[PDB]
């Protein structure tokens, strides 16, 4: 219980669901998603999801506290949340060029939330693994370190590994439709296979990455900022111009000739393309990319 002791300052945003606010809680900035009680479901929903026991991770948006005021207004239902100043990842890509080290560091820190949001961890204390389902630059906050927190669980899916059940609201396709991967795209996807869902955020992951290394300027030399597939689709793409373009045409976001001359960038480039393969059963786990990106900073003397 806490809402009772936080002062809203001002509105930031509007999710898939609810409206996002900048509040003070004894003097704390915290991020407040408030509901009404018409989308009861999905503040529930996300609650839920925030309160699985070992979810806490530094590279997953901090979640505080529930709260329902039953009070029938348009503050009715709070979802608390630490506040993270730069907004999400797209804004900041959009004013920032990186670094190596700074695209490390996102990239890192987006794969290592993933990991842990994927892993199912078993014992008393034990976490199922959970899946996304619209991961993007949109939905990725950047904290003042320069590292990355993954937000915004409305259609997340919770497995249980034991009678296979899959907590899933809806039980069909969802996402924007600029990262659906092709099994998405084309209604192929075993939406009963809790693999399947995770197989298609790594796909999206993998656009992030995508996003990010174009902004890596190593000696002033750049590219400008781009949504993936900027160059293939129009604005707002429907599911039949990304099905042509990604199922038909087998297209994937350009990678640059010049990201061969930089370590980091082949890194990263080989990650990409092994994120992106038309068969998700072949792509990476969150978990290798992670150690992955690991091995790297550690052996390049970054530090998070």
């Amino acid at each position: 219980t806490i809402a009772r002791d936080i002062v809203l300052q001002e509105s930031v945003g509007k999710g898939r669901f609810g409206e996002v606010w900048r509040g003070k809680w004894r003097g704390e900035e915290v991020a407040v998603k408030i509901f009404s009680s018409r989308e009861e479901r999905s503040w529930f929903r996300e609650a839920e999801i925030f309160q699985t026991v070992m979810l806490r991770h530094e590279n997953i948006l901090g979640f505080i506290a529930a709260d329902n005021k039953d009070n029938g207004t348009w503050t009715q239902l709070w979802l608390v949340t630490d506040f993270h100043e730069h907004g999400n990842l797209f804004d900041y890509l959009n004013r920032y060029t990186v670094t190596v080290e700074g695209m490390i560091k996102l990239a890192l820190s987006t794969a290592s939330g993933l990991a842990h949001l994927h892993m199912e961890i078993v014992g008393t204390q034990g976490k199922p693994a959970i899946a996304h389902r619209d991961l993007k630059s949109k939905n990725i906050l950047v904290k003042k370190n320069g590292t990355c927190c993954i937000c915004d669980f409305g259609l997340a899916v919770r497995h249980d590994s034991a009678t296979d059940t899959i907590d899933i609201a809806p039980n069909h396709r969802v996402g924007t439709k600029r990262y659906m991967a092709p099994e998405v795209l084309d209604d192929s996807i075993n939406m009963k296979h809790f693999e399947s869902f995770k197989r298609a955020d790594i796909y999206a992951m993998g656009l992030v990455f995508w996003e990010i290394a174009r902004r890596c300027s190593i000696g002033g030399i750049h590219e400008d900022y781009q949504l993936p597939y900027y160059d293939l689709v129009p604005s707002d793409p429907s599911v039949e111009e990304m099905r042509k373009v990604v199922c038909e045409q087998k297209l994937r976001p350009n990678i640059p000739n010049r990201w061969q001359s930089c370590e980091a960038l082949r890194v990263m480039a080989k990650i990409m393309r092994e994120c992106w393969y038309a068969n998700g059963a072949a792509r990476l786990t969150a978990l290798r990319i992670k150690k992955t990106l690991s091995q790297l900073s550690q052996q390049e003397g970054i530090k998070m």
